[PDB]
């Protein structure tokens, strides 16, 4: 089942490595969604009307363009992108994986996250260039990750962020 976070700006559905959010701007809606693989979203608005995210909210079901976006059918001027595997270091733990974008101000960007001890683990790899990657092991959001990625930051190294885990298992 999807987790619903719903505003005035928008809407969002989340499962653990799955998100598809709906964004009201001046021009009308805009969307991003991605899975473990696949990552689609527009810069320009698309036809998804305010009653069909109702619908979702309250059925579980889909708008069609979802629909035809997980189906491999995609619209006009949709970004389509494959995400690198998830990240070696967390894979036994089952982590969650989300994508941030340039709707937030990002160059796109997956993180791979785990909550472990009361800490997060997170891997965060630009999508265009995989080697790009900020290890992150501390007491804030997995969103930090990507953040300093973002800014250039330095981040664990591999010898670190592995030694984090073994300690969180």
């Amino acid at each position: 089942m999807y987790s619903v976070k719903k505003s005035k700006s928008g809407y969002i559905f989340d499962k653990p490595r799955e998100r598809i959010a709906f964004m009201f701007l001046k021009d009308g809606t805009y969307f991003m969604y991605h899975d473990g693989r696949i990552l689609c979203y527009s810069l320009k608005p698309v036809d998804v009307s305010r009653e069909e995210l109702e619908e979702f909210e309250r059925t579980g079901e889909p708008p069609e363009l979802i629909k035809r976006v997980k189906a491999g059918k995609y619209p006009e001027n949709c970004v389509v992108k494959e995400l690198p595997p998830i990240d070696k270091g967390l894979a036994q733990l089952n982590p969650n994986r989300k994508c941030v974008i340039i709707f937030t101000g990002f160059q796109d960007t997956v993180i791979d996250y785990v909550e472990c001890n009361g800490e997060t683990l997170a891997v965060a790899r630009l999508i265009d260039e995989p080697g790009k990657v900020c290890r992150f092991a501390g007491k804030g959001n997995y969103k930090v990750a990507a953040v300093k990625l973002k800014r250039n930051e330095p981040c664990l190294t591999r010898e670190e962020f592995l030694k984090k885990v073994e300690e969180c298992r």
